[PDB]
RNA sequence: GGUGAAAUUCUUGGAUUUAUUGAAGACUAACUACUGCGAAAGCAUUUGCCAAGGAUGUUUUCAUUAAUCAGGAACGAAAGUUAGGGGAUCGAAGACGAUCAGAUACCGUCGUAGUCUUAACCAUAAACUAUGCCGAUUAGGGAUCGGACGGUGUUAUUUUUUGACCCGUUCGGCACCUUACGAUAAAUCAAAAUGUUUGGGCUCCUGGGGGAGUAUGGUCGCAAGGCUGAAACUUAAAGAAAUUGACGGAAGGGCACCACCAGGGGUGGAGCCUGCGGCUUAAUUUGACUCAACACGGGGAAACUCACCAGGUCCAGACACGAUGAGGAUUGACAGAUUGAGAGCUCUUUCUUGAUUUCGUGGGUGGUGGUGCAUGGCCGUUCUUAGUUGGUGGAGUGAUUUGUCUGCUUAAUUGCGAUAACGAACGAGACCUUAACCUGCUAAAUAGCCCGUAUUGCUUUGGCAGUACGCUGGCUUCUUAGAGGGACUAUCGGCUCAAGCCGAUGGAAGUUUGAGGCAAUAACAGGUCUGUGAUGCCCUUAGAUGUUCUGGGCCGCACGCGCGCUACACUGACACAGCCAGCGAGUACUCCCUUGGCCGGAAGGUCCGGGUAAUCUUGUUAAACUGUGUCGUGCUGGGGAUAGAGCAUUGCAAUUAUUGCUCUUCAACGAGGAAUCCCUAGUAAGCGCAAGUCAUCAGCUUGCGUUGAUUACGUCCCUGCCCUUUGUACACACC
């Protein structure tokens, strides 16, 4: 079967994680491109790492592949990283619904001054 | 009926099967559980009776009454014994039927004791938790059984109790799950912990393996036997738990035409070569004996090769010492006769050299002599499959292990991934050679094409391999050969997270594009001492196991085997005609490849010449094959084995025919038993050619081309291989 090698996958994943605006879809350029970056001195290898970095090029236009940033990625991480909502989940705007036990930890705390809402507790 | 398949057996007297009923004896399915009771052995239908028991609860009683126990006693599975009853099923022994070499067994049909019960014995089990009884302490957790307690809500009853279910606490049990502050040699253990920091109480047993739980004595038993229980003698281990391999008629997964399936072509059925043993001895020189010996030693031996007799040769015994020795000492070669002899070896004479030499003592050289079980080197094989190894880290006291893997994927330890491993090195792949593409580049009189010149034959009206190196201006499609490009699964449709897989399109090429070269760790007592002045040791070294010469032998022939050639014909044989390749080789002290002319029936002979080579042999005009005829279903014009005669060639020599040609002779063989080999596309098969060997001989091998298929594209059934789990009493490793 033709699976590739190590050899190859490893080297393509470099050429990725560094050149990806040079790169593109087309296995012709990509052949080209080879040609300055790399030195592989042999056209069978260097069709191989072209065609196994073409595949992943048209992979990346859909969302993966984790492993081989690709920093474009990362800049997008850090803008997903930092994104927040301005209201807090934890803002109680009825405001905190909770048990008979718990408002019993207030009162044993000394912060019987929250607005509790008592709910029952029971067993089905 | 019964079985892997059968048979013994029953059956038209109705077997087996169907329904109903009856009798007999045994047993108590499903419910049935990591549940319960009992001192253990053991105990599973209902009901009644009889006696007993643990746990629980207790603000009841006694007050040390307790623990363990040598002898002693009760109970004690199954089998077995005695005397009755019962006797359905199953079933020791026994009888048959199969299987097998045997089968007193496993398998099947019968079948006695027994299996069941009352009375009486027996007292042994892998009677096991292989783990004595009592007591205290020590990590967590959830289930479950019995009792008790507290709470909650449904459900059935209820003058609000009780049962079922839910949550929690506690006592007492059967166990279980994770962990190691601990233990052990380890497997493993909440006990096998609290033990070299060694003492809570009691009882029993053991002292390397056998002999041997045997002999004897005692005692119990109706008996079978039980309990108690030695010694002589023999032996360096036996044994326990784990580790890595190997093996498995163990399991899971995956592969291979040196495996199979579907097929194709063979071999095994005479004769050829000795390619392999007896026989002759000078010998039929010798090595190799499953794959991994037997057309192998590139081993197609007339002489040589040669290693297997005779005859000679060796200061082809270097060098050192001594003697013959300074009256010359030493020493060899000729001629005739004998002696094969062409060594004067013998009868004689000539030269002769002077310690170049001849003997003796040491020491060397040579040996296709032995040892491949002393070795190097090389090759083959394990093993053509994908496997192997450190470093740091982790586990284990240790051998060692993880890394190197559950799953998917790949031809692949190939990757995607998971992950006490991370990062790497080999092998695979990658790489190199070769085949297929380029009307793109480079450039060719040692390759071609076009153009033109001269000329030939028909037409003469334009067409012919037409023919002709300095006959030629241009070009490189064909040919040659360098650089390059080209394929990377490219695109598309599917499955899938990925690795990738399938199909189609385009493309010269889509199985890694086809075929090779190289090819890891470890090893074999694999082969080679007969390749080597590569060698250790042993043997021999003047009547040689050195060397050379003649002849013979390696070929000898009742017999068995292996690799092959030719055939058993009509899809053919023969005669003419048509008529197309590729890989290659070739001349110096002497002829290598050979053209053309001449002679001959053929093999051949002769003469002038070419080639040290894209130039000449050579377009190697190969054969198979196609066309037209003869033959005719006859072992026949198939087949060419054996043999007779003659003629040439090579060689110094052809006899046991070297080989070639002509005529004649015309054997088995009609498709081949049990068995067995190779092979998936320009492949099998058929057909030939060149090279190696070579003065001559190719039925052999190494390559090359021509014609060119049937059938899978799958599997683990046979034979083997790789990985994992598992078992092992194996490690010389299932021979
Ligand atoms: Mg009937
Ligand atoms: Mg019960
Ligand atoms: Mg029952
Ligand atoms: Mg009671
Ligand atoms: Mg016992
Ligand atoms: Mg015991
Ligand atoms: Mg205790
Ligand atoms: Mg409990
Ligand atoms: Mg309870
Ligand atoms: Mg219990
Ligand atoms: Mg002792
Ligand atoms: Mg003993
Ligand atoms: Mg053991
Ligand atoms: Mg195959
Ligand atoms: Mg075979
Ligand atoms: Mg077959
Ligand atoms: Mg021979
Ligand atoms: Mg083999
Ligand atoms: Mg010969
Ligand atoms: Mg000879
Ligand atoms: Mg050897
Ligand atoms: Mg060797
Ligand atoms: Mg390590
Ligand atoms: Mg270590
Ligand atoms: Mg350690
Ligand atoms: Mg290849
Ligand atoms: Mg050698
Ligand atoms: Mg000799
Ligand atoms: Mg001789
Ligand atoms: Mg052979
Ligand atoms: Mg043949
Ligand atoms: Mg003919
Ligand atoms: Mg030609
Ligand atoms: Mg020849
Ligand atoms: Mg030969
Ligand atoms: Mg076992
Ligand atoms: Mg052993």
């Amino acid at each position: 079967g033709r699976v590739r090698t190590k050899t190859v996958k490893k080297s393509a994943k470099v050429i990725i994680e560094r050149y990806y605006p040079k790169l593109t879809l087309d296995f012709e350029t990509n052949k080209r491109i080879c040609d300055e970056i790399a030195i592989i001195a042999s056209k069978r290898l260097r069709n191989k790492i072209a065609g196994y970095t073409t595949h992943l090029m048209k992979r990346i236009q859909r969302g993966p592949v984790r492993g081989i940033s690709f920093k474009l990625q990362e800049e997008e991480r850090e803008r997903k990283d930092q994104y927040v909502p301005e209201v807090s989940a934890l803002d109680f705007t009825g405001q905190l619904d909770v048990d008979t036990e718990t408002k019993d930890l207030l009162k044993h705390l000394g912060f019987d001054s929250i607005p509790v809402n008592v709910i029952p507790v029971t067993q089905a």
